[PDB]
C-alpha cells in the first residue's frame, strides 16, 4: 500500500513580484513561499517527505480548464515591460502580472499535476505542493484575485481524464470564495465543492451574489456545490469544527470521493489581516485529519492564500505533521459555534436538505500586532502502536507495531488484586499487566501513543484501565463503549464522558454519557457514521480527553465503521488511545492494529441512508445534550 507524503516545492515561483505601488496587491509576496518552505525544514518536516520535482502544465492540459484566448494573452505577458504589464494586469480585478509570472504560473499548475500523478499513482499516500500564483480564483477566461490558472480545477479535470475518476472532493479552507472552482464544476456531480469564507452579507471581495449558501450547483450538478459564508469576521476553532462536523463531513462520507483535493488557503487562521478570523493553527491539524479516512487517504493539499508570515508557517506545518502521521495537538477551550455561524450552518443546512441524506430529515416537519501562543511540539512515537493478542497468537504486524511485563508492574498488579479483587484466573491477571504496561508505556514515553489489547474479564479490565489512567493522573478520559450491559464506570464526577453504542433502548439521564441504540439492519452503517460525525465528535473535541478508552465486548455488525472511528477518535487525546477487544477475533483485532498504526482506512462506499427511527434517536440525544456541549449545536438557539 502507498506510503509516504510528497512534497512539491521550487524556488522558481518565488521569483514573481509586484513591481509598482498597489494596496490592494501588496500583500502576495515571494516571502509566503519561502517562510513555508523554510518552516516545513525547521521542523523536520520536509526531510521527511519524499521531493517531487515540478514541471510546467503543458498547453493542453492548461486548456482543460482555461480557453485559447486568454491562455494566448497570458502567453504574451513575459515580452512586457512594466508599463505594459500594469495595463494588462488593470484589465482584471486585484491581480498583478510580471515577466516571469507566466512561467511560474505553469509550474505552480504543473506541480499540482505532479502532486495529484504521485497520489494516484500510488507512489506517496498524500502530498501538499506549496505554489505560488495561488489558483482558486482563477477563472475560464480570467485572473483574479492574485491567481493565473486554477491549479486545484486542473487538478481535478486532469484526474478525471487521466484517472477516470468519478468522485472529487474538492475542500477550499481558504477564506476568500473560490468561485472560479464552482464556475468551473458548477454544473458537475463528478466533483462535490465545498468552501467556507468572509462573506460578511456580500460586503467582502469578491462580493458575490453567487457565493452564499443558496448557490448548491446547477443543473445535473445540484447539491455538488456548497457554500457557508462567514458573515462576521473572528470565527474560532469551535466555528471551523462546527462547520467540519454538521456541514463538510456528513456531504463529503456519504459522497465518498475517490480523491480529495484542497484549496488550502491559511489566510482563515489567526493574525491573517485578509480573514481577519481566529482559529489556531493547531486547527489545521484536524482539518487534515478529519479528511484523511476519506478516499482511503488520496488526498492533495495544494497552498493558496496566507499573508502573516508567521501564522502561515505555523499552518503549514500542522498540516504536513498530520499528512505525515504525526499526533495531533490538543485542542483546548472548544463550546458552541457563535450566533453568526450557527445561522450560516443551519441555512446551508436547510438549503441541502434536498440533496443530501444527512440532511433530508430537516425537510418534513414530521422529521425535523495579533499575538498567540506557538504550537506545541509534534514528534512520531518511535513505536507507534502496542499490541498484545492472545498468549502464543503472532501476528504479521505492521512496521510500526510491537507486542507488549515488568515486575515493578507486577507488583502492582498484587496490590490490586489484593485491595479490589477474589481473583485468582491467573489469565485475567496477565490482562491487568498487560494493561498497565501498556498504558505506562503510553502516558510516561513519547515514543509509544496507542495500543490494543485482548482481555477475557471486561469488568475488571474496564475498572483497572479506567483507574489507572484516573490516577497517573490523565485529567480527563474519553471512554467508547460496543456493546450491552452496565460497565463499572463512574461517569459523574466530570473526568469521564461515555459513549456507548448498544443494542436495548435505555434512558439515560445526565449529560455525561451518550447512548445510541440503532436499529438493526441494512441501515446500520450509515446510521453509525452520521452519530459519529454529528454526535460523538462534536461531544468529543469539546471534552478533549487525554486519553480514550475503547471497550468492544465479544458480541461482526462493527467491522464496517470500527476503522474509520478509530482512526477519527485519534484526533483526541494526542492519540493515545487504548482498546480493549473481549475475545480473540483476528479480523476486529486486524482492523483496530491497523488503524491505530496510522494505516489507510478503506472506503465505506455507497451505502443505505439511515432509518428515520435512528435520525429521530440521534437528534433527541443532541437536543439533551447541546445545552451541556455546545460544540453539538447545529441552529441557533431559541432566544428566552
Ligand atoms: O488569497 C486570496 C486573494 C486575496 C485577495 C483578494 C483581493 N484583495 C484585494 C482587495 C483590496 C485590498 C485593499 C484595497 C482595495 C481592495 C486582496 C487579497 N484568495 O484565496
Ligand atoms: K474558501
Ligand atoms: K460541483
Ligand atoms: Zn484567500
Amino acid at each position: 500500500a502507498a506510503s509516504g507524503s510528497a512534497l512539491i516545492f521550487d524556488e522558481e515561483m518565488s521569483r514573481y513580484k509586484l513591481l509598482w505601488t498597489d494596496p490592494e496587491c501588496e500583500i502576495e509576496v515571494p516571502e509566503r513561499l519561502t517562510v513555508s518552505y523554510e518552516a516545513l525544514r525547521t521542523h523536520g518536516l520536509a526531510q521527511r517527505c519524499k521531493a517531487v520535482p515540478v514541471r510546467q502544465a503543458t498547453e493542453q492540459e492548461i486548456l482543460l480548464a482555461h480557453s485559447e484566448e486568454y491562455l494566448e494573452a497570458v502567453k504574451q505577458t513575459p515580452g512586457m515591460n512594466v508599463e505594459e504589464l500594469m495595463a494588462f494586469s488593470k484589465k482584471y480585478n486585484a491581480v498583478y502580472f510580471h515577466q516571469n509570472i507566466y512561467h511560474c504560473a505553469k509550474l505552480a499548475a504543473g506541480a499540482t499535476l505532479q502532486l495529484v500523478d504521485s497520489v494516484m499513482k500510488r507512489e506517496v499516500r498524500n502530498g501538499m505542493a506549496l505554489v505560488r500564483p495561488p489558483g482558486h480564483h482563477s477563472q475560464r477566461s480570467a485572473a483574479n484575485g492574485f491567481c493565473v490558472f486554477n491549479n486545484v480545477a486542473f487538478a481535478a479535470l486532469y484526474a478525471k481524464k487521466n484517472y477516470n475518476l468519478n468522485r472529487i472532493l474538492i475542500v477550499d479552507w481558504d477564506v476568500h470564495h473560490g468561485q472560479g472552482i464552482q464556475y468551473c464544476f458548477e454544473e458537475d456531480p463528478s466533483v462535490l465543492y465545498f468552501s467556507w469564507h468572509r462573506y460578511e452579507h456580500q460586503s467582502f471581495w469578491p462580493n458575490l451574489p453567487e457565493s452564499d449558501y443558496s448557490s448548491v450547483g446547477k443543473g445535473k450538478g445540484s447539491g455538488f456545490n456548497i457554500n457557508l459564508p462567514w458573515n462576521k469576521v473572528g470565527m474560532t476553532n469551535s466555528d471551523y469544527l462546527a462547520a467540519f462536523f454538521h456541514v463538510l463531513l456528513p456531504v463529503a462520507y456519504e459522497f465518498d470521493p475517490e480523491l480529495v483535493i484542497v484549496s488550502a488557503g491559511f489566510d482563515s487562521a489567526i493574525g491573517d489581516p485578509e480573514g481577519e478570523m481566529c482559529a489556531l493553527p493547531e486547527i489545521f491539524a484536524h482539518l487534515t485529519h478529519l479528511l484523511m479516512p476519506l478516499a482511503a487517504g488520496k488526498m492533495c493539499v495544494v497552498l493558496e492564500g496566507g499573508y502573516n508570515l508567521t501564522s502561515l508557517g505555523q499552518s503549514v506545518c500542522q498540516t504536513v505533521h498530520s499528512l505525515l502521521g504525526d499526533p495531533t495537538p490538543r485542542i483546548s477551550g472548544l463550546g458552541t459555534a457563535c450566533d453568526s455561524a450557527l445561522e450560516s450552518i443551519q441555512n446551508v443546512r436547510n438549503v441541502q436538505s434536498s440533496y443530501w441524506s444527512s440532511f433530508k430529515h430537516l425537510a418534513q416537519s414530521e422529521t425535523n500586532d495579533i499575538v498567540w501562543p506557538e504550537p506545541l511540539k509534534r514528534m512520531p512515537a518511535s513505536v507507534r502502536t502496542v499490541v498484545v493478542p492472545p498468549p502464543g497468537v503472532e501476528l504479521t504486524l505492521p512496521k510500526n507495531c510491537q507486542h507488549s511485563i515488568s515486575e515493578s508492574t507486577a507488583k502492582e498488579v498484587q496490590r490490586i488484586r489484593d485491595k479490589h479483587f477474589d481473583l485468582t484466573d491467573q489469565n485475567i491477571l496477565r490482562s491487568l499487566g498487560n494493561i498497565i504496561s501498556v498504558l505506562d508505556r503510553m502516558m510516561r514515553s513519547d515514543e509509544v501513543c496507542n495500543g490494543c489489547v485482548v482481555v477475557s474479564d471486561l469488568s475488571v479490565s474496564v475498572q483497572c484501565a479506567l483507574q489507572h489512567a484516573l490516577t497517573e493522573p490523565a485529567e480527563r478520559v474519553l471512554v467508547v463503549y460496543v456493546g450491552d450491559g452496565e460497565l463499572p464506570v463512574k461517569t459523574n464526577d466530570g473526568k469521564v464522558f461515555l459513549v456507548q453504542i448498544c443494542t436495548k433502548e435505555t434512558e439515560d439521564k445526565c449529560v455525561n454519557r451518550l447512548t445510541l441504540c440503532l436499529r438493526e439492519g441494512e441501515s446500520l452503517t450509515a446510521g453509525f457514521m452520521q452519530a459519529l460525525l454529528g454526535l460523538i465528535l462534536p461531544v468529543a473535541y469539546e471534552f478533549n480527553p487525554a486519553l480514550v478508552l475503547g471497550i468492544v465486548e465479544e458480541t461482526t455488525r462493527l467491522m464496517r465503521v470500527w476503522g474509520h472511528m478509530t482512526c477519527l477518535i485519534q484526533g483526541l487525546a494526542r492519540g493515545r488511545m487504548l482498546t480493549l477487544l473481549q475475545g480473540y477475533d483476528k479480523d476486529l483485532l486486524e482492523l483496530t492494529v491497523s488503524a491505530l498504526s496510522g494505516a489507510s482506512i478503506s472506503p465505506l462506499g455507497p451505502l443505505r441512508a439511515p432509518k428515520p427511527e435512528d435520525v429521530e434517536m440521534m437528534e433527541k440525544q443532541r437536543q439533551r445534550l447541546q445545552e451541556r456541549w455546545g460544540l453539538l449545536r447545529c441552529t441557533v438557539s431559541e432566544s428566552w
